[PDB]
């Protein structure tokens, strides 16, 4: 059977559990069960789905290369599934509620799911709430007798926890440190000195590399109960590289990508982001460019916007993604052969995760 | 050692935790480390703490009639301490989140968090999620060995979801079931058919009891490995007896008592809230007195909220709580003795509950 294929029939069957248990065990009547239906559909369906994918194909590695009988290689599969509808799933509850947290407008072509009219801020707030909590029910469901449960739960929370704390890092980012205060409104950063490589660095890694290149990869290795078959401080050093490119070439879309291919209107300079764009600007600009991009920097205002893409444009920041592309693929490059010391399969798969990154 | 200092220390000490893995793990700096202090305080801190001290008061019960080493009694307080703060915790998760839904102004007398000038409802959303995540932090900190950590993680997930779950039901309950749709604004419900006293009873089982009763209970019952002293069907019995009598209370109240002494100004006829009060009011009004009480429910308008309030109290439904009272006093009462056919002392903190409850 096709990978993909026995994704989206795991989906079906999760779903139907879901919305069976909710009936049998808490109460629901047919017309909330639909609207939980419709909102599972709408948050969680319609990505490429490579968070969860990524957990069936460390899986598939490993049945190639280890003797099971045909029921176990399907027990393996089918965790698989479920594990990577987990990582999906607390997705979907991160992008429902930082939709909602950044007033956005559009998500890959489509309202934002608390812009739906029926639905609303009120209740999609407790939707997001409502995914995340069924990553569990997943799991203590479908892994209730396995011998991986607790570490596998163990890691879902850190990562869970990890990708909040980023996302704090991400949203105070254009604020200055040592003026964060509950009780005073925020001002906006006029220097710029924590628009960093470090400080970029340490909100992707958080925000965006845990959940999306360290979970399914090790997710993949705990259903496969392949833990041993890798040196786990490289698979945490290559998901975090990996995952650092693919926030950056996030930012650099956001600036330069057609809506339409975007699949939204990117607002990155007006909510003023610390994206690479802008790190890498700073890090190579004369007084008067840096001048210039500080007067416009962080406003709605067309004008000034269009003011720092010219200035992202004129700086040739093009060169210099093209430095870091190149010294991506060399690190990357090394740990893929540092993990074929213990698993050629493992290396393999990451070299998947790679491309797939890489010529996205 | 006093059961209240004892809890608040595991507080400071759980606190100083959470703070300093933050900076050993997860990079943070001391800025955004006294940010989220800050936050946990203002979210955590303040309340009577009676769901955290629940675990702590049934625990106490048991080592009274049980033999122990004295650092065995130790190991035990202090897990009660910590299960407590995990309750704590969720609830701060809920009240941050509820009030962002629902607009809300104040709650115990001071802003909402998401109101606080610092804060903003971007920050304030994930603040909520940082909280209930640190539940998980703790007890995987703190419960790692222990025999109970997987039962107790599975109640903590389920009552969780069972909380998202009655928000759901709540934030819907002013709506027609059969026109629920994510693509369609949702009306107020003119005829008023589902504010029954079983769909008042569904809100209030999923959104109160099980995180205020039958959580604290079972938590105190888990760090004691005693769930063999009771029959769990009627702990969940009881639970939720006392927990619809406390919402019962608090929906009275958010009429009747002065905004001074409830902290806040309450809205529940405004919001068009499915109370205990608009339930029993429209199982006695006559034609004539629902036509008015639709003509004015769920209006922020002042004269109209007065009409409903005058509505409310030409009822006499004083007289409707006494009867309800009363037939909670011979459940409870019943049920408290079925519990001592296998622990008088479990039952004893039941009747400890049930009074704090009633004379509140
Ligand atoms: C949770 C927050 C919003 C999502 N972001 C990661 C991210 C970057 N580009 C994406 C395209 C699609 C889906 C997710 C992403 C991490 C912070
Ligand atoms: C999470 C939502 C808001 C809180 N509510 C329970 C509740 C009723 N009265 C209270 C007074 C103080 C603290 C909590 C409560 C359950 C739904
Ligand atoms: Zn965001
Ligand atoms: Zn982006
Ligand atoms: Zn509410
Ligand atoms: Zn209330």
């Amino acid at each position: 059977m096709a990978s993909m294929e026995r994704f989206l029939s795991v989906y079906d069957e999760v779903q139907a559990f879901l919305l069976d248990q909710l009936q049998s065990k808490y109460e629901i009547d047919p017309n909330r069960a639909r609207y939980l239906r419709i909102m599972m559909d709408t948050t969680c369906l319609g990505g490429k789905y490579f968070r969860g994918m990524t957990v069936v194909n460390v899986a598939e590695g490993f049945l190639a290369v280890t003797q099971h009988d045909e029921a176990t290689k399907e027990r393996i599969l089918h965790d698989a599934c479920v594990g990577g509808w987990m990582i999906e799933f607390l997705q979907a509850h991160y992008l429902v509620e930082d939709d909602i947290m950044d007033g956005s407008v559009m998500r890959r072509g489509k309202p934002c799911w608390y812009r739906f009219p029926g639905v609303t801020t009120q209740c999609a707030i407790n939707d997001g709430i409502i995914l995340k909590s069924w990553t569990q029910i997943m799991a203590w469901h479908y892994f209730a007798d396995r011998p991986f449960l607790k570490d596998l739960l163990c890691l879902f929370q850190k990562v869970d926890y990890a990708t909040a704390v980023g996302q704090m890092y991400d949203v105070t980012s254009m604020c200055d440190s040592n003026k964060l205060d509950p009780e005073v409104a925020q001002p906006m950063t006029t220097d710029f000195a924590e628009f960093t490589p470090a400080i970029y660095k340490r909100i992707v890694k958080y925000k965006t590399t845990f959940y999306t290149y360290l979970l399914p990869l090790v997710m993949g290795l705990l259903v496969s109960e392949a833990a041993a078959s890798v040196e786990m401080n490289l698979v945490e050093r290559v998901a975090h590289l990996i995952g650092e490119y693919f926030q950056v070439q996030d930012d650099v879309m956001d600036c330069f990508t057609p809506p339409e291919q975007l699949g939204k209107v990117g607002t990155d300079i007006e909510d003023a982001k610390c994206s690479w764009l802008a790190v890498t600007f700073l890090g190579k600009a004369n007084a008067a460019q840096v001048a210039e991009f500080k007067a416009n920097y962080g406003e709605k205002d067309p004008a000034k916007v269009a003011v720092v893409k010219r200035l992202y444009s004129k700086a040739n920041l093009q060169a210099d993604f093209a430095a870091y592309e190149a010294e991506v693929v060399r690190e990357v490059e090394s740990l893929i052969e540092q993990l074929k010391v213990k698993s050629p399969t493992f290396a393999e798969s990451v070299a998947v995760v790679w491309e797939k990154t890489h010529k996205r």
